[PDB]
């Protein structure tokens, strides 16, 4: 809901500037996932995965709508695909009700 809203409405403070990068890569994107202390996002490019992963810390700002991030990476379809792949047959096994 919020929450994407919220961390990543955090990053345009942070990124504020670097507009380019944006209209570059990072454009729109719509693959990014959190179930792990950690976060995945999609990344084809080899030269922006080069520099943000070379010092970019999206933790230093992503640690305030979260109790404390862990980390942040960004990789390829492919990759990123495997990042969901690990899981086996099992999945969204929990059954809850909004009335308990």
């Amino acid at each position: 809901m919020e929450q994407f809203n919220a961390f990543k409405s955090l990053l345009k403070k942070h990124y504020e500037k670097t507009i380019g990068f944006h209209d570059k890569y990072i454009k729109d994107i719509n693959r990014f996932v959190f179930k792990n202390n950690v976060l995945l996002i999609l990344l084809e490019n080899e030269f922006a995965r080069n520099s943000l992963n070379d010092n970019s810390e999206i933790i230093h700002l992503a640690e305030s709508l979260y109790e404390g991030i862990k980390s942040v990476n960004f990789v390829n379809e492919q990759d990123f695909f495997f990042n969901l792949a690990k899981l086996e047959e099992n999945s969204r096994d929990t059954l809850y009700q909004n009335s308990g």
